[PDB]
């Protein structure tokens, strides 16, 4: 029942292209996206092919315009779902330091302002015990926004961020 | 092409369509397939569109005509990839009778005559406690293709036969 599917043009017209499962690469189908529709999952969709650039999370839904899944343009290419870990655990680990080292904060929780809780202006390491994360560049959840699926990530580059910049992160949940 | 490439013409010309894991529908973008490359595990390829009509099982390897998959045509439209489990493990119970009633037969191995090793032509119900296989209507892995996924199949229709005809059956195996 999950699949997606982009419009070129605003208000689902125009050419339109399906994924049923990660589609690293649709830009010789549509050149642009200016509509979506998400009939079911969470998806990431992607501004550069196989899965570069920036990304967007959408959950269920449907999106008429490209601002509304906070998108910045209309240049979309690739896009893969998003997977659940069964058990619906979320478990996460941040740290102030790269690989793992200096400060670290646990939660299961939602965080929307990395500063409040934690006094933390950055993070630059991470270690995604349990579930799935979003992590976003201004706080209450705005701005960039990066995908952090059950991993470690050593250092910023690893989640797709050009700094360390992150100052609220979230659970994903469906 | 990620996993599979499909081609309009033969040997890998003409207009061609990836997937990279799972398309329930290309056939606004190929009228035909004339080959296909599989550049990485194994396929289930479906001559109608959501995993519909008849289906061959394509393992790594190049494809310049639809003979070479035992295609009974150039016609397809949709794909999965074949999920093989951790493990190794492959076990099948084949029954004279539909749910899993009668007479019952049990292999961990590949049978390329159900006539010359359980002395019968009929599959009527079977369970696959571990592993993925394909049954076939005729001897030696000839003839129409059926995918049977780990689970229990009380009835021919629950693995697409409009008959309990089956002559041969193997493993999945990359």
């Amino acid at each position: 029942g999950t699949k997606i599917t982009f419009y070129e043009d605003k208000n689902f017209q125009g050419r339109r292209y399906d994924c049923d499962c990660d589609c690293a690469d649709f830009h010789t189908y549509l050149s642009r996206c200016n509509s979506i529709k998400v009939e079911g999952g969470t998806w990431a969709v992607y501004e550069r092919p196989n899965f570069a650039g920036y990304m967007y999370i959408l959950p269920q839904g449907e999106y008429p315009e490209y601002q509304r899944w906070m998108g910045l343009n209309d240049r979309l290419s690739s896009c893969r779902a998003v997977h659940l870990p069964s058990g619906g655990q979320y478990k996460i680990q941040i740290f102030e330091k790269g690989d793992f080292s200096g400060q670290m904060y646990e939660t299961t929780e939602d965080c929307p302002s990395i500063m409040e809780q934690f006094h933390m202006r950055e993070i630059h390491s991470c270690k995604v015990l349990e579930g799935v994360w979003i992590f976003y560049e201004l706080p209450n959840y705005r701005g960039r926004q990066y995908l952090l699926d059950k991993k470690e990530y050593r250092k910023p580059i690893d989640w797709g961020a050009a700094s360390p910049a992150v100052q609220s992160f979230r659970r994903i949940v469906e």
